[PDB]
C-alpha cells in the first residue's frame, strides 16, 4: 500500500485516469493512476481493480505495464508506471507515417509480452490496440488486466458462466459461442490488434453489430487487407483468425513470425 503524501496528481486528467509523480526511495517515478470514488462507489468496479492489482503483482515482463501499487486515500487509486505516449490506436490515428518495420517491432513486443503471459498461464481477455501503451515510439507494453484470469492448474481455459459485457469484436468464436477463454483466444484478439495497428488505429468491423460479426466469422469471412499492409502481416492476421482453436497458433508460434532476424524453430 502506497503513501498518499508521496503522490502528486496532476489536475488535468488523461472514474478518471490522472498523471502523477510518486516519490520512490531516491528518484521520483512518473505514474498513471486509475481513480475510483469513495462515496458514490461501485463495489463491482472496486472488485475489478483489486482483481487487476492481484494479477499485476504476479507479472514481471518488459512488455507488460508495471504496477507501483494501491493508494487508499480521498479516493481509491491503482498506480502504474506511466507509458507516456499512451494508447497505440490513438497514437497511430495521430501519426500516419510510422513505418511498417516500426509497426512490426511494436506488435512483436506485444507478442513477446503475450508469449510470457501464455507461459504464465494467464489469459488477458481484452487484447486490443487501445490496451497497448507506448513507452516510446519503439517500445510497447500491454495494459488493462481488468478481465484477466489465472488459469486453473488442470485446464487451458477459463470458462465464463455466460456472456457478460464484452469486447466481442476482439473475441474468438469459442469465446462467443462457448464462453471459453484460452491463450489461443488471446491469439485471435492479437490478430484483430494487428489489423488495428496496420489500419492506423481504425476500429475493426466498422458499422457492424456483434451478432453480424459472429455470422460473418462463422461463414469463414474475414476483414480485408488494410491499405498498404505488408502481405506477410496480413497472412499472419489470417492465421491468428483460425476458427478451430486446436489448429490456431499459440503465442510461441506467433512471436517467431514477428521477428526481423534469422532464427530456428
Ligand atoms: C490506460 C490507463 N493506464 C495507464 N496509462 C498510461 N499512459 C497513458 C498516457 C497517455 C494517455 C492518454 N490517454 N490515455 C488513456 C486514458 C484511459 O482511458 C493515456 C494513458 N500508462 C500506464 C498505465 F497503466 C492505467 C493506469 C492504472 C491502471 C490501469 N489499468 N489498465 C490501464 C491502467
Amino acid at each position: 500500500y502506497l503513501d498518499r503524501k508521496l503522490l502528486t496528481l496532476e489536475d488535468k486528467e488523461l472514474g478518471t485516469v490522472k498523471k502523477g509523480y510518486y516519490q520512490m526511495k531516491k528518484v521520483v517515478k512518473t505514474v498513471a493512476v486509475k481513480i475510483l470514488k469513495n462515496e458514490a462507489n461501485d463495489p463491482a468496479l472496486k472488485d475489478e481493480l483489486l482483481a487487476e492489482a492481484n494479477v499485476m503483482q504476479q507479472l514481471d515482463n518488459p512488455y507488460i505495464v508495471r504496477m507501483i501499487g494501491i493508494c487508499e486515500a480521498e479516493s481509491w487509486m491503482l498506480v502504474m508506471e506511466m507509458a507516456e505516449l499512451g494508447p497505440l490506436n490513438k497514437y497511430l490515428q495521430q501519426n500516419r507515417h510510422v513505418k511498417d518495420k516500426n509497426i512490426i517491432e511494436l506488435v512483436h513486443q506485444v507478442s513477446m509480452g503475450m508469449k510470457y503471459l501464455e507461459e504464465s498461464n494467464f489469459v488477458h481477455r481484452d487484447l486490443a490496440a487501445r490496451n497497448v501503451l507506448l513507452v516510446t515510439q519503439h517500445y510497447a507494453k500491454i495494459s488493462d488486466f481488468g478481465l484477466s484470469k489465472a488459469l486453473r492448474a488442470d485446464e487451458n481455459y477459463y470458462k465464463a458462466q455466460t456472456h457478460g459485457k464484452w469486447p466481442v469484436k476482439w473475441y474468438a468464436p469459442e469465446c462467443i459461442n462457448y464462453y471459453k477463454f484460452s491463450s489461443k483466444s488471446d491469439v485471435w484478439s492479437f490478430g484483430v490488434l494487428m489489423w488495428e495497428a496496420f489500419s492506423y488505429g481504425q476500429k475493426p468491423y466498422r458499422g457492424m453489430k456483434g451478432s453480424e460479426v459472429t455470422a460473418m466469422l462463422e461463414k469463414g469471412e474475414r476483414m480485408g487487407c488494410p491499405a498498404g499492409c505488408p502481405r506477410e502481416m496480413y497472412d499472419l492476421m489470417n492465421l491468428c483468425w483460425t476458427y478451430d482453436v486446436e489448429n490456431r497458433p499459440g503465442f510461441a508460434a506467433v512471436e517467431l513470425r514477428l521477428r526481423n532476424y534469422y532464427y530456428d524453430v
